[PDB]
């Protein structure tokens, strides 16, 4: 067996509630092609281009470089494909992301088997989804959970950063309306610094409640560290394997947020999942952004964490306006994606929706 | 003086109250016999083989091969044994406890010394035993509690895990209920991930309560360590002399919950009684399971402990169906132990209630 | 597909060359049956019971217990088997690795793949093995090595300890008749305590040499750390992943020597790779001992390694007398192994060199 | 003052000698232009796109991406260009290194004072030129040291890694005819393990002799530190501030090998300046590629810094068998570039050895 | 059974060879009784007034005030007499060794077993006698050690200190004239600074030397511990169980020098070999000064170490031109000396060497 084709493909897929100015995902999808005809694909989306070292054209770009040393390859051999990925591009694992996603699809369905099971084997039990709670009044607040808990929703994102004194209040808000066994993550997207997040890490303990990425820089999650209590879970700064091994040799935070984009795909944050599993921290894992086919490869992670060490995924797709796969994939069944049967990522899409193919890489 | 035959038995010590599948400990019972006719006996009970490295077959295995090498030495030397059961095999102290225990009776006995007098002295202060408290609705909770304080227990261990808004709450509620110089520990059994530790810990800390194991590994209790204020009691992973003195230089933990077996037996948990002494740090000493030739082991190291220093003691004939010695040895005479003042291990079995020898070497 | 029965299988393995009193090792060997008829082997053979805390009788104990946890399960799940396993009977690495030796060699087959492709990808660069180098005068010392060159070694395992003035001069003689581009280790074996340790390998320094487990224990191999500047080799406390992160992290020791059994074997060996690979960390891979399903084993293993980080392996079927297999499997062809071709483990033995199965476990 | 237009520029610089298979440099020109007329270049070119995080097609992405927020500002405001850049695609420095030596260069001009004077003062000193040393043997390395020698060079960076053993030699060759105040950085390129490096920077402190980047990554750098005494220089993981304080602050390394490209062109280059002055650390400053207008901007950065804190530049120039501005600009006179006098950069190329505009950006 | 009568001697122990003004020890022999009438005797000599905190009149002192909370007792029971005169007079172990002395002595007839048997068991192997070598030029120096050498010794302690340029000579000399296998310490005695220490221990690290006592104080020996190679024991800062577990989690040095009188006697130095043995650290154990009594001391101590963990003992019975037992005890017979047969000390002296009791405590 062996790589035969890559062809790259560009998709904007727009949002259902815009905001502020943010409308669409620039996506990036690829799909690899074999000679025995076993096809596999892989998406690439970015949250934008300003939340995380990572971009559209940067990946479309990484691919072109990257295309010819992978190109040939066994697909079936994901130690093989990363070598060759990394000695033709080091770093920039955003764009290697895509690429791995496909390979492995491919040896799933190689060897007859879903992705999570491949990997070594998922778990069929329903998993929770990550809503998202934008910056919102108390009242406008309030409104989108109580919505959101009423479409089946059972664990919110609330989007928070910027005022010590205004996210104390919304944290405490929240905290007053969160029916028991609710799951809240406090997201503050690096929007606070130091002296801001010990501030308001601080003043919100006895509510025993959990922060995701609350400064800058593993650096200021460090720091930090020993000044307060609150559990932080350590997301846009958790890149590599070694950011990965220092966080939990060190306890400076006690929750993996995974985002498979940004860590460069399956295979390489299946040693992160290694890791934190065997250092007692638990994970939240998403897809960075994009359609089902994003969703499907953070089930396939989500999966193959026992479920107490894994407390919500997100679906994407319920954020999108547009749907590339016309139904199939992994969907919002009731607040919870359900891993599917299907051997390999178990969805494809039709190439209807995804344009003419913006490059080629062929032998 | 020397050794002449090792014969191990198996026995089916069932529980009072069964629970959610088990149901009975597999108990190895060893005898050593020596030249002068002066006889020792030593027993090896995990807690089930899932609640830490130990398991009764493993333990009958450890002997096998470990047997050739403890024949014919001489039983009151105590470091040649050990020595001897080292080089023989490494690890698996487990298996070394009941060999070790049965040596220091016959010594016992040879120098015509209960066990806690011969290891250096020990107290007759009657010591308090610990309860045992399974998970329950906060109202079967308090149920289980003045049900055992009638009966003249006056130390709970309170079983908690999985859960950090249901633990808070069982806290709550246990320390709610609490008459004054009420012993209750907290018992986590590494139920909790860092994440949860961190959070309940934290939550409870007005309360001043005491945890055990609050975590899969000393790493785990060690990461967390500077981010709460909570004494913690290190258990499980309380095994060598090294985490031991590591545990302590370092201000890891501030409690040690020996269990003879788990530790390798009475000559190797009086070094972690030195260590815990020297630098101010509280014991609970209990076997990890067992007949009454468990509780006694126990009872002769919590003896060489002071009484501040030593919080309570197991005992765990109260807890199962049968009773292998017909009343003989320290049994529970309201809520307490009373070290036995006879020579050595101060209760032997009959062995009626044994069945036949599962093996037996000599030389 | 699912495992129907495990069958159990002891073997004594003589030695070509017994020494001082070593003559034979007690091997285990498993053999699980999938109700597809997909049939996979797994060996676990301690080097002996006094080297390491493993032993023969201990694993066929462990399987005992771990048993009806294991029956039942997906053999191609190996998270699944491994979690039910952990559960089962914690800690017991060496009674875990066989079973998890044939499930691999089972989804193996299954998965049509070599082990070393399935698990993302081997090496077929031949691998050189390592040589054994037992006490011995200087003098016939060099006999063994140029004897040993003439049969095609070019990598050597002197072993050392004991007697520092003697160790140096024995590494300095070694060291004066060793041809450009020759591999020698210099394995300790624990044998040395700190003090000594610290002495010969600064001794040496000027003759760039590496030395394997210079100490009892990891903490000794720390403690002298920062005091010399030889490349050590961490082998027999190189036991769980967190031994693995903590070396790697806090820069204790700069090779690991995994040992498959002694590890757990493949799934668990495979993150200490991905932790040194990502910290510039150098490999010796090889069984504990055993026979040719031993070698092919750390064969799949050594091939997952890029060959710049993959020192050398070890055939231990070249030290036994007996052969198992009449041939088949990966054999010492010129001082190299090289990676079978055929799906799964790609060697099987015949029940005929087996004995009668000592036990047996279905449904 | 304000951007009005960024026009990007593409250009296959080829080798004078090519090796294996690398044969040409992809570069990146761009060329803002003002609405005062006022036009500045930049240039990036990463030494290929296996030696570090950035590729030819990854910065003509950036800037793409880039691009809107740029122009309209005040190109002399590089903090508000630089926190544009930033908010617009984190992190990819080696894309925003280009846009930010034009808009220096522009605020030079506007200034009236060659870069290295308005960043604060350049030195006049003539600084020396780093020839560069590829792999060789014994006798053809003499040559391309007496050769570069008679061609008036008089710093040498030798390459190394890949072997101990003969690594070790080729240091102890070059440092065999190396004439009194002659400048020799031995640069491994991360081809090391931390057991090689350990190793041969050990085996050859007698020579004392410094070497640039022994390790993969900053952290072999680190966990060896400890262990060995030779200066070690750090190059490929000098990447960000944080990088920079960190060895410092820490004394991990004693010597900074910026690369304008790698670090984000000349403001952050700056940082790391004050930084290693105020901790004594010193300097070789190199462009990381290109043509003339890539030496030039390492040239101003390089005479930033007092002559005895910075050993040597690069000439690529000499490298490349294409010449993109018929001699203007700072070139080889005498083994030494002198820093141009002139506003700006001080050489603009001619739009003649350019190409087309491969893309354009107004507003 | 109980103690009866505490009785206190005084002796002028004169030396064979006086020094510079050094004559004489001050040896305080202390006699207890016990109601049974089993005598047990101890010995508590400090090496002058100057070398350690301890001298005659203190512990003659110290008894005063401690006595009566003896009286009483168990002598059989060590924790307990402990626990007694630690409560009573806290420190002064100087003071508490003679008394813990005598009750082992007691305690180990009672049980019928030599003081090394009792405590655990005692190897018979001949162990070796350090010698003494006082300042002296080079030709005067190898006098001493092959006179010293004919009488049998082979176990040589060196004196150093004062000055770096005659030390460094002072070793270079001794290593050039030691047969191997030749056991010589060079013992400091604190006769260093930091600067000092630092020079000579790194200037002869090429003959792979140890040294004792380094610096003042266990922090001159930390503050320089990682600047140099050679193994350091650690002696008269090596007080209590903290610098005990101290040097040993820390790796401040490889080696315990106990000397028993310092370190409060046989119950609390055994504590100090627990914590070697498991942290690889090995001993030279021998009583501070005195008679027979004082080398049987330090013997059966010396014997309850395994003999590659036993460097060397001291016979200062050799050094004195008195006899206090006519013959009796171990002596040195052939630079060695054997382990007594007889139960507990296995030497009385003769009360007529003694003089008059200098005070006596009953009930």
């Amino acid at each position: 067996l062996k790589i035969t084709r890559i062809t790259v493909y560009q998709v904007d897929l727009p949002l259902e509630h815009p905001y502020w100015k943010f409308e669409l995902l620039d996506a990036t999808l690829v799909k690899l092609e074999t000679d025995a005809g076993i096809t596999g694909w892989g998406e690439g989306t970015p949250w934008g281009h300003t939340y995380v070292p990572a971009h559209g054209p940067g990946i479309r770009a990484g691919i072109e470089t990257m295309a010819p040393f992978v190109l040939g390859l066994d697909p079936r051999r994901l130690l093989d494909v990363e070598r060759a990925m990394d000695i033709a591009l080091p770093g920039h694992l955003y764009a290697k992301s895509p690429i791995d996603m496909a390979c492995w699809d491919i040896a799933g369905q190689a060897a007859g088997l879903p992705i999570a099971d491949l990997m070594g084997g998922g778990s069929r039990t329903p998993r929770p989804i990550a809503s998202s709670v934008g910056a919102k009044s108390v009242e406008e607040t309030r409104a989108v959970i109580d919505r959101y808990r009423q479409r089946g929703y059972v664990a919110h994102s609330v989007k928070i950063g910027g005022d010590v004194e205004r996210d104390i209040a919304r944290i405490r808000d929240v905290e007053d309306i969160r029916e028991p066994g609710e799951i809240v993550l406090y997201d503050v997207n690096r929007g606070w610094t130091r002296q801001q997040a010990l501030r308001v890490m601080r003043a919100t303990e006895d509510l025993h409640v959990m922060f995701e990425q609350p400064g800058e820089t593993l650096d200021d999650i460090a720091a930090i560290r020993p000044l307060h209590s609150a559990p932080v879970s350590v997301d846009e700064c958790l890149v590599t394997l070694q950011d990965a091994a220092r966080v939990a040799r060190d306890g400076l935070a006690e929750v993996f947020g995974i985002k498979l984009n940004r860590v460069g795909g399956l295979t390489r944050a299946a040693r992160m999942r290694d890791i934190a599993l065997t250092h007692g921290i638990d994970m939240f894992v998403m897809a960075t952004g994009g359609s089902v086919l994003a969703d499907a490869e953070a089930l396939h992670l989500a999966a193959t964490i026992p479920d107490h060490a894994c407390h919500a995924v997100w679906a994407c797709q319920d954020m999108l306006t547009v749907d590339i796969a016309g139904g199939r994939g992994p969907r919002n069944i009731d607040g919870h994606l359900h891993l599917p049967e299907t051997p390999g990522l178990g969805v494809h899409p039709d190439e209807d929706a995804l344009g003419d193919p913006v490059a080629v890489y062929s032998e």
